[PDB]
């Protein structure tokens, strides 16, 4: 009996590190010929930082990343401070877990690593996959091809699982963009009184959500969502300028004009209009984050629903074993589908901490005190 994982995402690697940990037998395909450390921020809350501690994963974590008191939001504008959404100490407190902004590279590196080693192969792009009712045949781009019993689809938004099984999908244009960059350097030390340690500044159609990304608070992060033209590039990530950020957040207070001056190099990542409705699995074939449920960033909570996603569905086939799939895979929908429905209906009305509202449906939330039924 055994279980094949194709992408090795925060997502994949997360289900890899749960249900090898279960005593499942997991092996891992992923496309990228080698591994590469993202280089961006990430923020994880105390909700997942719980299914990081079932991998024994976070108290490390909480080693690395940056602790912040304080999610504010601010007048782009102004400045002026439309919500301070306490963290910290009462985030632990209230929430069972720390709420912390970490290094996505250094995170998805240590997930990998957390993998049973030789399960893990890079390099491998599915091009067919094929549920031949008892099991299911994988095609790789490489000519090599492997059996497994389950199939999970982890190949994030533009995922070829899906893909198999729903069709090519319409196209999606790219009507937005997010600037991204990390921050070092002694521009960062001249206005560090100023830079806050999880801040997101808003205005009237575009933001820029910034923060740290270790606990030394030596490295800046900020990723931004911009309107722009459509989005006709042979790469998912563009080489942007200081005149480009400059021109984008004319307007800005000072000090996100000080952090467009205090950049080296900034990338420019297009983000879709539009996202199909969730497909969860069929047959033998499941699926969790973006390839399950895509959805607009604007929450902050992708990867924290893959990783989500993730705890449920090891949850689900340790109640059922692999013999019976389908019954797993029910259970793993009908136990995540009305909080996935709740995340993008907030992220519909893309108004997540713009006010001073309660978070604790988000951080507290128990996916391992939820009963499976
Ligand atoms: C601007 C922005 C900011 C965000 N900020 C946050 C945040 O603060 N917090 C948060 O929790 N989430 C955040 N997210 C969401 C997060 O980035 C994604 O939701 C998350 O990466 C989804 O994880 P995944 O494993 O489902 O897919 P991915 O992370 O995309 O991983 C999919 C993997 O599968 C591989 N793959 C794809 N196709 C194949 C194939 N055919 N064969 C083999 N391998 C394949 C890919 O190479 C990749 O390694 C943000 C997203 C954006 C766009």
């Amino acid at each position: 009996q055994k279980i094949a994982i194709v992408g090795a995402g925060l997502g994949g690697a997360a289900a890899a590190t749960l249900l090898q940990q279960a005593g499942f037998d997991v092996e891992v395909f992923e496309q990228a010929p080698a591994f590469t450390r993202l280089g961006a921020g990430i923020q994880i809350g105390p909700n997942v930082m719980k299914i990081f501690r079932r991998m024994g994963l976070e108290q490390k974590l909480e080693l690395m990343g940056s602790h912040p008191d304080f999610w504010f939001s601010r007048d782009g504008n102004t400045g002026d401070y439309l919500s301070r959404i306490p963290l910290g100490e009462f985030a632990r407190r209230e929430y069972g877990a720390a709420y912390i902004t970490i290094h996505r590279g250094d995170l998805h590196a240590l997930q990998i690593e957390a993998i049973q080693p030789g399960t893990v192969h890079f390099g491998k792009r599915l091009e067919k996959i094929v549920d031949e009712g008892d099991q299911v045949r994988l095609d790789f781009a490489d000519g090599t091809h492997t059996v497994a019993d389950i199939v999970i689809g982890a190949d994030g938004i533009h995922s070829k699982i899906r893909e198999e099984l729903l069709g090519a999908e319409a196209p999606i244009y790219s009507g937005w963009v997010a600037h991204r960059a990390l921050i070092r350097g002694v521009n960062l030390a001249q206005h560090a009184d100023v830079f806050e340690p999880c801040v997101k500044w808003w205005s009237e159609d575009r933001h820029m959500m910034v923060y740290y990304t270790t606990g030394k608070r030596d490295e800046y992060y900020f990723v931004t969502g911009v309107p722009h033209e459509a989005w006709d590039f042979q790469g998912a990530f563009v080489d942007s300028s200081q005149e480009e950020m400059r021109a984008a957040f004319e307007g800005y207070h000072p000090t996100v004009q000080k952090l467009i001056d205090a950049t080296e190099s900034i990338t420019k990542w297009p983000l879709r209009n539009r996202n199909p409705l969730p497909l969860w699995s069929r047959g033998r074939l499941v699926l969790l984050g973006d390839a399950c449920h895509p959805m607009k960033p604007h929450m902050a909570q992708g990867a924290c629903m893959a990783i989500e996603d993730a705890a449920m569905l090891t949850r689900c086939l340790q109640e059922t074993g692999l013999s019976d799939h389908r019954t797993a895979f029910a259970l793993y929908e009908a136990n995540r589908k009305e909080r996935a429905s709740q995340v993008q209906s907030v992220s519909n009305a893309n108004t997540w901490l713009y006010s001073q509202e309660d978070p604790a449906w988000v951080y507290g939330y128990d996916l391992y005190g939820q009963q499976l039924e």
